Formats: structure tokens, sequence, C-alpha cells
């Protein structure tokens, strides 16, 4: 868990935005405690009115394509894993599905070239996700069962790195800011990506002060 | 069950109204000790013309809407539970009743999309509430049940923090204020509502003696 | 027995909700002192208008399936043990028929191959149960016997937590509620379930107080 | 005579289940203390619904086989003490007849190879055991003598740690339940066994409350 | 929060104005501790006759204009984004909408190029502002919904440091004037501005002691 | 016992993944312990959602194949062990067959020239194997007895380092993760294989936190 302590806009106490450093599919929890800047100003603490951004500022563009798919209830779905590694050069294609980040509600059985069979668990209609790996270079599978009805629509794809729709709080009574970050299995290790964080505290008649600072996750692998 | 002691208006002993903290669905009672204040004014102590007010100092904008629906005595009522909630985004809806907050007077058989009956309880004829959850977001749903002959009137769609109507009570032999606090389900967490109480105070041969004071309700969440 | 002290609200004195530790296969009981908070609203005491909710924060899914079977009175029941484990992998099926969580009213001849005798004993008409074991996995197999004329209806398949529905109560007189809390034996060692507990006080006039907790029933195995 | 109290089930005070050392050819007493997990639960304290288990964690098999015979009364039996030693290796069999554990009601005169005659007692029509030791390994010959008429049935040729049927009770008046354990003269020292105690309380109308123990039963020689 | 005490005029203890930094989208807060002037003129403290005026002393004048558009209730609203980069040289336009500084009470969707579309919040009639960022360079877009009647007035468009126009106040009790400092989003760093105050004390008659000083908001990025 | 204490991802304190020196034939025990990381994250602990993976880093590809045979129960079974060493050079066959890892319900009596005899262990059916060392190379040969109906499936044979099926646990009370490392007597000395651990914690409403580490076994001769 990271602790950053923010700076209190005083005139006072090698880039600008602080460092973060985060391994390919970890999910980690990072606490920001605005104790610093938003106790003098004695009013009703922080609120749940904070906002995230995430910019690349290294990004090294991905080698393989990723894909969606799309299968009824209980039926067995196929599907091709070649199309999806457009190559430049020469060279063969060890397709391989890693089992720390398989699917969760289904099992592939990959075949010998490209091919594999997602057989979907029984008694299940939802989205599925699993990470192949064509060569040493990781994309994602994406996989949506239907509850034999109509279809169903489509997710967006999950990005390198992320902070996940609604996990994020703040305790007005000491100052501190909760939120998790996850990085995705097929962010490339060396990357930087930046996050900037808006978080509102507010006065004692219900008016807004403002705070704006950024972190700089550089995707280390390995730790 | 709060007790404050007042300030006694002498000259003498962060913000400015004192705090109460609230749980969404709790239903508090608060005790105010006017002896420092209306002691002195050697008289008839405390009367029942108290008047409250309640204005929030930070809301947040409830996400799904209420409805209000209308039946006859006797008769099964049917309504849809996917109107109330206009998403900005594209996701999913877990309608969800929760068994804390059914109803008081029927049974709802959530359906398997937004759809709901409400089967009225045999011989009863009034006003019944439930609060619904669409995706963690809570609302209420007004059902009013007519005796058969004309058609009810329409309630006012209860308020995130209120103070019943008339539960309210002063002993002057001891000058002591008695009222009810109560939260309504659908109050988020976080939020910080005010509540103003003017309470008069009379002089032995019935004049007034006016006293204001504030209290700042912070909604939390796990007590 | 469990007894915990309720939060006075107050103002005043790692998760929210509190823990209990459970057995698969217990039935403990549970009290709740409500006396710090309900003692200063002079009134009435507690009433027996508590409301309870199971939910999981952490459910493993089961990997052997329940059953249901239906016989008459006195004519023997058969039944297969096999179509119950849908298995991913390769392995054997040592069916087990626990003696801690036998039948009833009846008497079970586990046979070689999945394959079980559920003899109803003489003059009895009800529901019965027994929880078998494909291979490490529990799960359970409900039968009932009728009465030779119609047709006996079909039993909820008692869920991991639970709390019985009318064993529950309240002594005004020193503001205490005891409910009991069994576990199923398919309960899962490690899993988290989270029990809410609504309960209402009352003035001396009859109007409400309500007040909400929750409690993190946390299945462990051994003690 | 072991002494065990249970853990009262508050959320408070090497493996699991607690030790029982054990000797072949012992049958002790075991006492279990439930005071301190029903006494709170005031009612009608424990009930004789107790149910035990016994499965092996450790077990050696053994190398002789056990055996049985058959004869009226009054009829001197024969028989033979070697086909029950399948010996792996080549090596002599020293077939013993230990007077610790001699027959009950009869008598048996070892030959000079593997042979043996049990001479019932004059009078007696029952079952009668004996137990042998071929080469150190111990096992266990059982003849049933008839009373001339027809045949008596084959009974359950006692496993190694047993307890028996009925001589368990428990005393409400003190919550205490007593058990005796037995080991056959066969146990193999060394091993280990695990014993699983389910009792049940009673609340005051007459409900169940469940709870489950185990026992870790190690076969040691020499006390 | 910044804490500046002021000089007292007494004749005793680079630049004139003290600084002030700042960082564009942030809203902080300032107080200045009149107390070593005040205190000595023994009177009745301050007043709330604060007067302030900001003149910039280095701007950097903008690239991008600004706009204004107006709608009715309920109606989507549609504008281009391309006329408002006059641009001197030959370059693209990377028009963005940065998520921090998205509208309030609205959607924007953005388009291909320099187009946008502005579906207000239903059931809502005010102002709305989103801060949109044609290549690098950042102005804001006023959007204006009528409550379906006549047509609404023209907001007067936000400037780089503002000093909000009703959050002052002044304790006399302690001599401490309290302000907030807002900075817009499209404030450029680099840039120098100057606040002016002037402050009045009052003497116990109710006549005036006039006091001006001045700071230095130096507008900084990152802090 | 080895005892990993895990990296707390702070952002403070020759390979990345750290070692474990490992022995043909062990089966060790492997503690970690999560507590650095998994502490501050404040919730409900780790859960049994660990996942494992072995890929060799150095594998040194054996010399001789092993086999696989079926026999009946009883039925004594015939095999030769001369095909399944196909040498390069000339030189002379040494079978042997190792002591210590002999099998386990059955007899071999190796023949004079690659020739062997399994007799299985009579009232016996299931899976057997033993380890051959064809001069100085070892394999093993797997045989399954039927319980003479139809025919048994195939086992996986077995890889020279494996992380036991079900042997794995983790005490959410003190962050520990348990779990069992073996060694098939066939790995040879000098190699080193790579252990994945991805291992979730659970925050206090029942959402994931995901945690890696590698460790590096190497297959040392003696210790």
């Amino acid at each position: 868990m990271y602790f950053f302590s923010v700076d209190p806009r005083n005139g006072a106490s090698s880039c600008c935005c602080e460092s973060i450093s985060a391994r390919p599919g970890e999910v980690n929890g990072v606490m920001v405690s605005y104790a610093a800047w938003s106790a003098p100003l004695r009013g009703h603490g922080l609120t749940n009115k904070t906002t995230f951004e995430i910019d690349g500022v290294s990004v090294t563009p991905p080698k393989v394509s990723n894909a969606f798919g799309r299968t009824k209830v209980g039926v067995v779905f196929e599907g091709t894993l070649s199309d999806l590694f457009p190559n430049p050069e020469g060279e063969q294609v060890e397709y391989e599905i890693s089992e720390l980040n398989g699917p969760s509600n289904g099992v592939v059985e990959l075949g010998a070239n490209g091919a594999f069979t997602y057989t979907p668990g029984a008694l299940f209609t939802g989205v599925d996700r699993f990470w192949f790996s064509i060569n040493g270079n990781i994309g994602e599978y994406v996989i949506s069962v239907d509850p034999t009805t109509s279809e169903l629509p489509q997710p967006p794809f999950t990005t390198p790195v992320y902070v996940p729709a609604a996990r994020r709080s703040v305790d007005p009574r000491t100052h501190v800011l909760k939120f998790v970050l996850g990085v995705s299995p097929a962010a490339i290790p060396g990357d930087v990506y930046r996050l900037t964080v808006r978080q509102v505290a507010i006065d004692c008649d219900g008016n807004e002060f403002v705070h704006i600072s950024c972190y700089d996750i550089s995707i280390g692998s390995c730790g």
C-alpha cells in the first residue's frame, strides 16, 4: 500500500509529480493524506467528488491486437488466435494461455495452431476474459455469453493502467483518500503513465476548495 | 441518544453549529438541555413553540428517481422499475429490493427485469412504501391503496433527513427539549445537512424569549 | 454464546461490522445488549420487530450440486449420486455419507458406485435430508416422503449461513436480543458473510426508534 | 481418565484437535465438560444425542489377516493359523497366543505348526475371540458357537480404535459427557486416529444447539 | 492555506508586495492577521468593508478565444470548436475536453473534427461551463440553458485569477481576514498578477482607519 | 521449511525472484508471510484463491523415457525395461530399481535383462509407480490395476517439480500462506525452475487486491 502526503500550499515545504512503481497484473492500494492542506481550512473536511485522469507519457504501442467474441448461454464457443498478431518479420507463433490470467467462468483448450475452445460454465451469462501471449506479446480476448434471449452489449477493453470505477473513498474525520490502482497484464515494462487527482475540500457553509496533484506510474517488471 | 447543552448567552463559555452523526435508515433521539439559558430567566420555563428547519450544505444529487403509483383496495398492482434509472453511461441494472426496507402492508415479488408485483394486504387501505436499489443507488416507490370509492391523495416523498411532524416535547420542569431525528435509507454517505432550532422560553407574564442554534448532521455510513 | 454490546449513538465510544467466527455444522447462540442505546430513550424498551439479512462478501462457489427427490410413505427410494459432481478435470469420485450428518428418519446404504437406498422410517411422512461428500466437496440431498395421498411441496435447500425462522426474542426488561446462528455443513472454510440486524425500540406512546448494525461471519474450519 | 474442557465459542480463549494417548489393549474413560459452552445458553442442558466418528490419519496396514470360524455347541473346533500370514519375504512363523488376550469361554492348545484346537466351554453358545501373534504381527480369530439348532450370524471384526456402542452418558446437571475409548490389541504403535464428537444442547423450548470438536488419538506403545 | 501577517505601521519592522504561488485550477484559502496593526488602535476591530483589485503585471495573451452559447431547457445543443483558434502558422488541431474540467450539469461528446454535443441534464436550467484545450491552449465555453420561457442573460467569462464575490469574512475578536483565491484552468504558467487589499478598522466611535497592502500572485505550474 | 517475507509494495525495501534449493526425491514445505503487504490494507486478509505456475529456465532433457502399463486386479503384470533407453552411443545397460523409490502396493523382481514382474498386492485396485535407473538416468514406470470390470484411465506422469493439487492454505488471522513443494526423483541436478504465485487479498466489501511474486527452484544434488 502506497501512502502519500500532499503538499500543503503554504509557500513552503526530480520531476513534478511523485512516483508509483507498478507490476503487470497487480492490483494495489493507494492512500493520500490531505491533512496538511485541508486541516487549516477548518470546515467539513473532504468530500466524495474526486476526479482521476490517466495519460501516457511513454506507451510502446502493443504488437498483438485484442479481440471480442460472442456466444449464447451454454453453447460452446470457438475462435482463432492468429489474425491477432500482424507480424512485420518472419517468425513462428508460440500461442500461449497463461494459467495466472486464464478465464473466470469457463475453460479454454488451446489447440495446436492458434485455435481454442471456450466452453462457458454451465448456468452462467455474463462477460469473461482471458489473456493470451502470442510470442511474448500479451493481449486479451473478451467473450460475452448471452442469456439466450437477445444479445449482450460490448465491454470497453480494459486499459493498461486503470483506477476502478467505484472503490474510492474519503474519511472526512482524518482527511485521507483511498483508491485502488490496477495494472493490466498487458502493460509493457518500462512505460510511464500519469495520474492526475482533483480533490475538493469544503468550507463550513458548503463552498469548495480544489486541490490538484499528479503521480507518475512507471510500469516495471519484477516489482 | 444525543444530549446537547445549549450555550447560555452570558458573554462567556471548529464550526459554529455542533455535530450529529447519522446512519442511513436509523431513527435516533436528541435531547437539548436549555437549563443554562432559561433557568436564570426565572419564569415559566420552555413552551411548545419550537420550530425546525433542514437545509443541505452538501447533497450529492440522487441518481435514481422516485416514483408514485396508485391502486384500489384488494386489487393487485403492477409497475416497472427501469424508467427510474436514467443512466449516463453503459451498464447493467441489478434491480434489488432490500428486505430491511421492504413494504409494510403488502408483498413485492421482484421480477427478472425491473418488474414487480405489489399485492396489497387484504382488508387494508392506506399508503405503503418500499425502497429499491437499482445498482447500488437507492430510491423509494410510494403506493397508495384506495378504499374502493374515490381516489387517495399523494404523500410528499420523504426527504433524506427529517424531523417527525409531532414527536417533540419540552418538560418546563427541567428545561429539556426532546425531538426525534430520522434518516431516510436513501441518504448518501458523506453529505452534510444543517438543522436550525428556534426555541421560545416565556416570562412570568407570558412574554417571549427566543433562542436559536444549529446542528450539523453529517450522513455517515457504518455508524 | 457470543455477546455483543451495541454502540450507543452518542457521538462517542479494523472493519465497520464486528466479527463472528463459525464452524461448519455448528448451531450457536448470539446475544446483543441494546441497553446502552435504548435505556436513555426512556420508554417501553425493545419490540419483536427485528429484521435480519444475510449477504456474502466471499462465497467460493460450490463444486457439487444439491438434489431433490420424492417418495411416498413406506416405499423405498433410490437415487444416484454421480450427476451431482460435474468435474472439470480427470479424477475419481470417493462418494461418502458422513455419519455426523446422516439422515434423521431413515437409513442410507451407500453403494459401490454413486448409488444409495433411502428406506424411510416406517410410519413417517415429512422431509428428510442428508449431506454427502463427493471427493471432499459437500452438498445435500433432500427427500420428501408423502402421506400416500397427493404429493408434498418442495423445501428451499438450506443456505450456508442462516438465522432460524423463529427462535429470536427480546426481553424489554433488560434490553437484550437473542437469536440463533446456524452454519450448514456445506459452508466452505475461509468464506465471509455479512449479517445486518435492524432493531426497533419504542417510545412510551408507541412510536419507533430504529437501530442498524452488522456482523461479519467468517466461516472458519476447526473452531 | 482423560478430562477435557471444550472451547466456549465466545470469540476468545499445535494442531486443531487435542490429543489422546492410547496403548494397545487398554480401555480407558474420557470426560468432556461442556459447561463453558452450554451454561450461558440457559436451557435444559445437554441431551443424549451425541454422535461419534473415527477416521484414520495414519494406519500402517496390517500384515496378518483376521479370520472367522463357526461351530455348534459342545463340539470341538479346529482351524489353521498359517493362511492368515501372506508373507512377502522368506522367514519362519513363530505362532503365538498371548495369555493376556486369550479366549473368554473356551481354551486353545496351540500346536507345533499353525494349528490350534478351541474346545468351547460346556453349556455355552455365543461368540468368542482370541488374539494371535504370527511373528510379532497381531490379528484376531473370531469363533461363533451355535445353540445346535440353526446357525449364528457373523460379528463385525473389532476395529483398532472404537467407542463402545452404548456406554455414553451426559449429566445435564453439570454439563459433562462421559464415554469410553477402547483400543484393540492389534493397533500398531505410532498410528494416529481422529475422533469427532457432535453434541447437542437444547433450549428451554426444546430446539437445538450443535457443537463439534475432534480429538487425535495417537496409538503409542508403553503408555 | 496561506497565512500573512501585516506590517504594523510603527516606523519599524525583494519586491514591495509579498508573494503567493498558484496552480491553474486550484481554489485555495488566504488568511491575513491584522492584529499587529489594529490591536493598538483599541476600538471595535475590523469591519466587513474590504475591497480587492486584481491587475496583471505579466499576462501572455491567450491563443484560443472563449465562446458563449445558448439553449432552452431539455433541448440538445450543438456547437463548433474550430473558429475559436485563429492560428498564425500551419498545424493541426487536437481538440480535447479534459475530464477534470468537464461540464457540471450536462455531458459533451467531442466529435472527430471540432464538434461537440452538450446534452443538458434533464430538469435543469442555469449556466454551465467546460474547458476545452485546442492544441495545448485552454479556453472555456459557456452555455446557458433557459427555462423554456424567455431567454437567460450572459455571464461574465471568468478571469484567470479571481476573488470570489462573497466568501470573505473578518473576526473582529482576533483581527483576522479570510478570503478565497481561485485560479482559472486557463491561467498560463509564468504570469504574475497583483492583488491589492484595502481593509478598514474602526474606532470606538465608529470612525475609520484604512490599511492597504498588495500580494503578487505568480501563476506556477506544478505547485 | 522455507520461510519467505513478501515485499510490501511501498516504493521502498542478484536476480528478481528469490531462491529455493531442492533435492531430488524430497517433499518440503514453504511458508510465505504476506503480513507486510496485506496488513495495511485493513480488510478481511487473504483468501484461498492462490494460483501457481511452474516453468523451466534450464531443463536438460531426460535420457530415458517413461512408460505406462495396465493390468487387472490380482493378475501378475510383466513388462520390459529396454525400449525406454534409446542410446546414442555404444554401452551396456545396468538396469536398477532403487529401494528408496520402489513400488507402493506391489513388488518388482528385476530380471537379468531389462525384465521385471510387478505382482500387485492382493485385494488392491488403483495406480502404482516405481522409479527405475537405466545406467544412472532415472525415469518412472506407471502401472494401473483395474477392479476387474472395465479399464482404468491414465494418470499424468508426475513432473520434475510440482506443487501438490490441494495441500495449500492461508490463515487470514496472521497473513501466512502455506504450500508444499515436491521434487520428483527424476529431476536432474543443476536445473532451475521458476514458480510464480498469484495471491489475492480482499477488502472489507469483498473486492480484490492481487499480488504476484516468483521463486527460483534450483535442483541441487546433496542438499
